[PDB]
C-alpha cells in the first residue's frame, strides 16, 4: 500500500456530479485522483478507466497524442452507464517526467520514436507503476474491476499490477 | 532566477504550432511551461497570459471554476494575434497543492468561502510565487508584455513581480 486516501469533494463536469477523492504517496506527498460516478458499492463489478496524466494532451491541447481525446471519452461512458470510477494516475510521460518527456518529443520531432527517444535520454519504453493504481480502487473499496479499454494486453498489464478486472469494456471513442 | 530553461519541443494545437519551452525549478526539480507562438523576437511587446495550473479546470472539465474556460480562451487569442505566449504556472491551488485544494472544497461544499477555507486549513488566500513567471519571461528574452488580463489588480500583482507591463489587453472570453 503505497497510498492514503485524504480528502473527497465534488466535482461538478458536462456529465453530472462526481466524488473528487485525493490520495497522497506516503512516500512522496505525491498526489492522485479517483473521479467516482454514482454508487459503486455492491457486488456487481465497477465500470472503470485508468487514465494516466498528460498535461499535453489532458490540458494543453496537443495533437500529438489521444490522451485528452480519451481523457473525455471515458468520463462520458462512465457518467452514461451511471456508475464508475476514473483514475488520474499521476505519472507523466510514462513516468519519465514532463521535461524529460519534452526532451523525448524533440528527438521525435527529429524523426525518433517514443521508444527511441526514451531509450537515448536513458529510459525504458514505459517506466509507470501501476501498482499505485490498484492501491486506490482498494481504498475505495472495489474489488471486481470492468476495465475501460480497446487494448487487451492493457488489461494483462494491470491484472499483474494486482487489479482484479473481471471484463474488457471497449472504450466508445 | 529560480529557474533554468532546459529544453523544448513541438506543440501542434488546433490554432497552429506553439513552441513549448520547459523550465525546471533549481532546488526542487519541479516543472513549469512556456508555450511560444511566431517570432517573439524583436523590440515590440510581447502579448502573453500567465495561467496558474488547475487540474480540475484545465483537465477534468470542472465547471466550479473558469480555468479551463480561461486556458482555450487565451491559447486562441495568442494564435490569432500571430505571436505571443501562455506560461504554465504550476502552482496549483494558488500554491496549497491538488489534495490542499480538495480539502479546501470539501469545505467549500459544506457553505465556506475560498477565503475562508483556505484559512482553516492554516494557507493564505494566495500563496503563489509570481517572480517564477518574470523568470521565464526573462529566460525566453522577453522584456515589455502586453498582459492578457481582464483585471487591472493582476497587472499591479505581476509588474510587483518584476514583470514589466505595458499595456494591459483584455482577454476575449
Ligand atoms: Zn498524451
Ligand atoms: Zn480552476
Amino acid at each position: 500500500m503505497q497510498l492514503k486516501r485524504v480528502a473527497e469533494a465534488k466535482l461538478p463536469t458536462p456529465w453530472g456530479d462526481f466524488l473528487m477523492v485525493g490520495f497522497e504517496e506516503l512516500a512522496t506527498g505525491h498526489d492522485h485522483v479517483a473521479l467516482v460516478y454514482g454508487d459503486i458499492s455492491g457486488h456487481t463489478p465497477v465500470l472503470a478507466r485508468v487514465h494516466s496524466e498528460c498535461l499535453t494532451g489532458d490540458a494543453l491541447f496537443s495533437l500529438r497524442c489521444d490522451c485528452g481525446f480519451q481523457l473525455e471519452a471515458a468520463l462520458t461512458q462512465i457518467a452514461e452507464e451511471g456508475r464508475g470510477i476514473l483514475l488520474y494516475h499521476r505519472q507523466e510521460g510514462r513516468n519519465i517526467g514532463l521535461l524529460n518527456k519534452i526532451r523525448a518529443y524533440a528527438l521525435q520531432d527529429q524523426g525518433y520514436d517514443t521508444v527511441e527517444a526514451n531509450h537515448q535520454l536513458g529510459f525504458a519504453a514505459d517506466e509507470r507503476d501501476f501498482t499505485l493504481c490498484a492501491d486506490m480502487f482498494k481504498l475505495l473499496g472495489v474489488n471486481e474491476v470492468r476495465l475501460l479499454t480497446n487494448n487487451p494486453k492493457k488489461v494483462e498489464i494491470l491484472t499483474e499490477a494486482g487489479i482484479n478486472i473481471v471484463e474488457r469494456v471497449p472504450l466508445i471513442v
